[PDB]
């Protein structure tokens, strides 16, 4: 967790919209089993991707209104953000390689 962003409506902008470089944002509930393993493995990447990559959480039922705003339909769902904009989405579970193959495949 020491190397996650906490994100939430009110930063949001700042964190993620304003920020130079790639994000990977994880939205996410307590509700939701899938979301515990996708955080173990994400604190893998926030580690081995320092430098390259920033890693964030956006809970769902405390910032509805982000959600929302990103039609977030289920979770988890993994949003990149490439200089403020969408790059790309994962809707789902995945595996650490999965995700690491995510990330090559929006590389320019
Ligand atoms: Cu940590």
């Amino acid at each position: 967790s020491d190397k996650i962003i906490h994100l939430t409506d009110d930063s949001f902008d700042t964190d993620v919209l304003k920020a130079d470089g790639a994000i990977l944002v994880d939205f996410w509930a307590e509700w939701c089993g899938a979301c515990k393993m996708i955080a173990a493995i994400l604190d893998e990447i926030a580690d081995e991707y320092q430098g390259k990559l920033t890693v964030a959480k956006l809970n769902i039922d405390q910032n509805a209104g982000t959600a929302a705003k990103y039609g977030i339909r289920g979770i988890p769902t993994l949003l990149l953000f490439k200089n403020g904009e969408v790059a790309a989405t994962k809707v789902g579970a995945l595996s650490k390689g999965q995700l690491k193959e995510f990330l090559d495949a929006n590389l320019a």
